[PDB]
């Protein structure tokens, strides 16, 4: 990974120096939290998309683990802006990470507080999905509203499964059999002119999902939030997923069954395009979501 | 901090201070690591590692679950484990082998990161009984997290349950499965005794404990009838005895659950006998169980 | 027997006696068929089929779930459906389109049997309210059977619930989902009314009824507030009204569930108004709903 | 399908004449029951394997549907023997089927009794499995102890999924996440010399499974019955499945993870071979399971 | 409990006579239904909050158990007004109860119909001050799940149901918390041992769906009040961690009124104390029940 | 119910005095525990079946609710023997009961400790004849599931639990059946509204696993008896259709003894009448409880 200078607990250092004890609690028990934040190039230079909203979730994830982050939100935000500038990035993916150190290896993480923190970044047909044989964890098994390290063993298993089956991404159902979300994407589907966003259920409350719903509504679409089954998606006119890295990705096939016309549909493509216009500063109406680094 | 000393890092030992890895390591972000807990006990004939092969086999089995490739043959890992005891001059210690996905990429898919990085570290190492509290967090279903493997990510569930129990004033947490049945402790297999019979809980969503396996064999050799069953919280509440097993936990009696005393309210005779015979076995004082020991020197 | 008369068999009509298929047909052994329920009502301007396109669209959608190929374009099927009414001289009738996997092979995998065989048949076709009993059979979870499609196999579940209710002295069965919440009748979507508000049950594991959709539109046009929610059996027990919808069932008031009277214990005013407006709509007596009708002659 | 003469409600008729109304209840609602019975060639001619046991289950399946079979067990057995003789079969698969006719199309099948019956027959590396995203129905959703037509929509979905993913067969989990069985095979796994048969849970009580357990025990193996998870199979020394058509089939890989050595193992191969010896009349000890037609 | 005169099947009697056979079906099998109604003192005398709505539920709960209440709703309402008057109470908690008697002890309660009915009322010993309200309630998620909708009738106030509430409450208290937060069997948030839950996030007030919870009248009242004040209210299903990161969390109930929640599972909610929204809702709610809100007088039944 | 003299917290009193406050916690929240014990007449006087085992469970049920029973097990056992003697009973049903009193009415029952205790006993009005036994009981699977192990304490005889049993029993009766068969939330067979289930298939006797059911003493007794007679007994989890195709099905309970099941959900079991195994087990069981089986005298406690 070409990260370059990484912010390590207060100070930037060369990538090669950004290391941590192999006895770190997080490395053994998945006790870490992270975020996914993107910077896009605009006519006025790099702009970070919904920075504060992402940082807030970062601290929220930490609270779920009762993990203590030894920095104020403002400092992390400044670190995030600086990881872009110092590395001379224009368009990049920023990865803040807080993890429990190597003070002790009992399964209880509290003794390891405060958490160590770092911020790294690196320059940045229709998706085919397969329904995973791995269900997304119930809300009382793993904290699904938080981006906690350990949670992604579940995403990792589903992703490898999908790829091995010849698809691009996995669609996970909850333990009851209802659609949940992709290994790392929130789901949407369109039917008879109406855009359906799936309820939060056990899924993460996506910021891209949020942005897409606002944009859809601003464009005049009717948007409903519902619980959905796989066959509701099979027969939808369109299906698409959202996420910081994934942006707005159309889904043209699920479980080898074509969605609608079998290729990216007009609604998803339009939302994606307007979303890209929003993140690149071409829409005054969404300027409030941007934080120009320069 | 942890006083581990020399740590085996992918083929060679290095000072603990040098045993570090990139913060961009896949496992540090996604919980994609596997580990083991192995113990060496002091015996009249030097340190002896308890059931080393079974532990290493499970280490590789856990890796297979994540489709993780361990770039070392089992024999090499076993040697590294014996050497971590020697080189550090340990007599009694907890050994922690760990394999994790490195920093080649950060997509959720771990495969592009193979082979895994590997390290082995180690550090020198009842009457009243333990007090448990049933967690408000259920152990993950068999199709949510691989409960038969010691996969790093799995322990977020254990961590949450453990903090909860300690916060409530208990020693350890007792987790139920999503259906409401007893599963296991945050990191211990459960047993209970009623009317002379020893009940080992079914594997269900729990890890197939090696200590559990040992205590069952021992119990049968002592002449106890052992049954494997599914259990509810109130079946434990009215048990004569309840105890936990684990490499670190060994055999620990449980005297109270959810503020309800178990039997007499103190460690029971059955759990104590099992514990005593187990400690005799791991310390080379039981000829019939010598096959379970691997002498370091 | 059934008096269907001329039946459309894969492209052409034949006497009912000739409308037969191999007993080695995949669908006869594995439930691999899909079907629809469509009605034609008599109007001052001749027979009219209610929402023909929506029904045909669902027919194809159901086929997609089984990855079944229907060797006919929607337009041809729609024509066959109009012709089944004409050729038999029906004025009011129930139309049953059916596509099933033939007899090319009997491995559980249906794909080798594509394309599907297709046929369309039809046969000529409240106050006290219906009595329901909650079934001891739960409607299948969304990852067990495709509850959004009218797949033949799905109805073993419906058949079991229906026989049970009738045996218990009730008219129809009310099924719950595996979690314990109300799902739907053996073949009817459920609604309930409380304090002036009409509650349509969420789709959950139920079929997305076309009659349900019609009654919701009608209800809103009449000025009623309509909410879509999840419901428990006792929320129905204390409702002012409860009613069922389906192509065959139309709009049927429910006066009792599990021997517990609903509201006054007879059909309620809201269900009756919805029913009345629906029958006016399907009989061409509502200009605003003409788009839902397809006149045969 | 080359079936030849088919027994149709009391009398044999040419295949082409073995037809039923497209208005048959079973064709619309999956209300039928069937069996899978095999005949193997022996030195003394064709021998049907565990005939009576299969017929008993046939009638048992019917009781679950409250379906009335208008023939006595003895008659069906005679029909089954005759479908082999008359067609001059040596080794074949026999398929008895009872289905609800076209008397009425209400979802309730009772009015359609008695059921129509027929009996047809036709001459007869390690399997790679993938875990299905379709769970086998709970015991209060579909009658899993009976071979009821409608049940197989669930098997059909799982099978197509597996094949489409590049595997040979699907492994289904129950709704709780535990291993259930294949789309149409009971599961077994071996670990440290012990043979583990999965409990019945929501699975069909396989006759091949039964035979295999008896054989295993007769051979001296220790056999236990347990509930199992997918990772218990992932780490087993061996895994295999049973069924009339499948016989004893070794499983060398599940979800792209090799089982043991990655090829058919010694235990499964041995059980399979002894099973074939039993069904072909080479084992006096199992002669009781055979019914010679000639 | 100092109840004084208690209405027993049609007539008032001293508490000492308000007793029933220890062979009563309900004492052995939880076959009873009850209500929790409050009378708040006003300058015009005691006013009972939403009496008919509570009485309708009392009868609705009885229908679930197929229990027959041998009195017209109007008789019960009169009894409820009189228990207040006859005891000279001002503010007080009213507890109507209908239970299966001692005719027989088979599990089937039908042979025991009609049910016996009683209405008792008593005064409060103490009230939480504003300081305590502001500190907020501390919750702990219970290891006991609220019963699925096909196990126990969650929309009815059936006695047997409260064994579940009792287990969770004792658990929470033993853990050092004030109240328990129960999840449903699926892992989602249900309600307190006896309180409906709400949470506020980014300006929006979220009321939890009914799922397996009781359809609280205080919950209903709070929603109406919130909307009348201009707040946006949404009804959703929620997880424990959605509450952990909410700006505010609060619970409702006749006895609990509107109670701010400052911490759940040792994780502070928002600022760690009661927030402005819950406190504002509590105030308006109290102004409503004490007859100081003209727009809500329709909810009050003055005893005098 | 004609109980006569009833033991009330340490002393016997006429039934008429055996009453408790209608403000008792258990009457409002199902917070009670009870037992079902029988005394069978013998030529040596009444003999109580497995008294200590029943008493141990009574106390075990109390521990689940964290209910304090202010009497030593020995005192209760004496009370149980005396209720029989003092009423001059021969064969009779004994019902011990401990319930939370009227100290306070918050859901938490702890403030109400210690619990009140009573022991009542009464005679049977009628018994099933062999003809009825042979016809067998007809069951119907309930639409109510037995509570999961983390919702209601299924191993304890807690009053509140029986709301679930009551709902299922009424349902079965209304449907025209004799008893209800409940499944667990997962869809598997649990037990009757108050009876443990067994089924026989191809010579083997299958006792159902404990899962969420009560660990029946009659169930335990039947298993011991079956094995002593040479039958092979296996313990398994079962589905409704495994019972549909069983050779025989029967249920056990103190009141139900050993009852043959001839039909479930309108589907006949085996021959459609009681089978030889269940009838044989019932006979030996009855010979045991009536003191005609020397090998089982250890299970009997003679009152005189
Ligand atoms: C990060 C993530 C998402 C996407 O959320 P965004 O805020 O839109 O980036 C979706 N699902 C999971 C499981 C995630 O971790
Ligand atoms: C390691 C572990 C155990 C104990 O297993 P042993 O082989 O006996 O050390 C039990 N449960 C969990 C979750 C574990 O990780
Ligand atoms: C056909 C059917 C309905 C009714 O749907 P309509 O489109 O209104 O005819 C409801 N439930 C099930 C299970 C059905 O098969
Ligand atoms: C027929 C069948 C089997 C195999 O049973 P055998 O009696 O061994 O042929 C296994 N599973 C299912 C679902 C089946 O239908
Ligand atoms: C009584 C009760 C409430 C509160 O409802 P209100 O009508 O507002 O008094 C909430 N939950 C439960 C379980 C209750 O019994
Ligand atoms: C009392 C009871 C039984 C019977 O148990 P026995 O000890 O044999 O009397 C069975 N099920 C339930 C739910 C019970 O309460
Ligand atoms: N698809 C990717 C993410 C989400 C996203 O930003 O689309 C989830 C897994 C971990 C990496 C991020
Ligand atoms: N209680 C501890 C362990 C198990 C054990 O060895 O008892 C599980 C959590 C991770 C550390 C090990
Ligand atoms: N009640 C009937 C239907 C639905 C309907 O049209 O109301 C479902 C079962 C199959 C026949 C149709
Ligand atoms: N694999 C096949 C069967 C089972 C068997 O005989 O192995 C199940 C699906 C329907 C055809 C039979
Ligand atoms: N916390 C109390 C109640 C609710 C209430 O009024 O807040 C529920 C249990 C039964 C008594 C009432
Ligand atoms: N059928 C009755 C009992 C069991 C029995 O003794 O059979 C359970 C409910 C409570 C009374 C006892």
């Amino acid at each position: 990974i070409k990260a370059g200078l990484i912010w390590m607990n207060g100070a930037f250092v060369p990538q090669e120096e950004a290391k941590t004890s192999v006895l770190s609690h997080a490395l053994h028990y998945g006790t870490s939290v992270f975020e996914g934040i993107r910077a896009y190039e605009t006519a006025k230079g790099p702009a970070i998309f919904r920075l504060k909203e992402h940082v807030k979730r970062f601290y929220n994830s930490a609270k779920v683990l009762r993990m203590e982050i030894p920095f104020a939100p403002e400092e992390l935000e400044e670190a995030i802006k600086e990881v872009v500038r110092r590395n001379g990035y224009r368009s990049c993916y920023i990865r803040p990470l807080a993890w429990m150190g190597a003070k002790a290896l009992g399964v209880n993480p509290l003794p390891n507080n405060p958490a160590e923190v770092m911020v790294a970044a690196w320059e940045w047909k229709g998706a085919r999905l397969i329904t995973s044989s791995w269900a997304r964890f119930p809300a009382n098994v793993m904290p699904g509203k938080a981006k906690v390290g350990g949670n992604y063993v579940n995403s990792a298993l589903a992703k490898m499964e999908a790829v091995a089956a010849g698809a691009d991404e996995a669609l996970l159902l909850d333990e009851e059999g209802y659609v949940a979300e992709g290994s790392g994407e929130n789901l949407f589907f369109v039917r008879d002119g109406v855009i359906y966003a799936l309820e939060h259920s056990v899924n993460l409350e996506g910021i891209t999902r949020d942005s897409v719903i606002r944009i859809a509504k601003d464009l005049g679409y009717e948007v409903q939030v519902v619980r959905a089954t796989r066959d509701q998606l099979y027969m939808a006119d369109e299906v698409f997923m959202t996420g910081t890295a994934a942006e707005v990705t159309p889904v043209s096939m699920i479980d080898w069954r074509p969605i609608g016309k079998g290729t990216a549909g007009p609604v998803a493509l339009r939302l994606r395009e307007v979303y890209l216009e929003a993140v690149t500063g071409r829409r005054p109406e969404y300027e409030g979501w941007l934080t120009y680094v320069n």
